[PDB]
């Protein structure tokens, strides 16, 4: 599923993404826009073997099991392949805790470099939330 940017925004904030950790709305809309374009169905393999999967292009090498890429931890307990739903619940929960981790939201490199320090509220603007 692709996502509307309102679309999104209204379901990451259903979700409690909203200032999850200090994050605002806007920069989990802006993390998404550039990790996947609001495509859960993304997928990019790695150089090290590992996949980045969904919305929020969550790693296989830690977060989630794929089968293939040794020495995985999945740490989010979950088949890769769950973070591809249109329902975004699974791909939520395991970003809450991949944001927790200690990095905060510097772990996704689109976010990092082209959201940090950015007016980030221009993601939401014109949304009913």
């Amino acid at each position: 599923k692709v996502f509307g940017r309102c679309e999104l925004a209204a379901a990451f904030k259903r979700h409690g993404l909203d200032n999850y950790r200090g994050y605002s709305l806007g920069n989990w809309v802006c993390a998404a826009k550039f990790e996947s374009n609001f495509n859960t169905q993304a997928t990019n393999r790695n150089t090290d073997g590992s996949t980045d999967y969904g919305i929020l292009q969550i790693n296989s090498r830690w977060w989630c099991n794929d089968g293939r890429t040794p020495g995985s931890r999945n740490l989010c307990n979950i088949p890769c392949s769950a973070l591809l739903s249109s329902d975004i619940t699974a791909s939520v929960n395991c970003a809450k805790k991949i944001v927790s981790d200690g990095n905060g939201m510097n772990a996704w490199v689109a976010w990092r470099n082209r959201c940090k320090g950015t007016d980030v509220q221009a993601w939401i603007r014109g949304c009913r939330l």
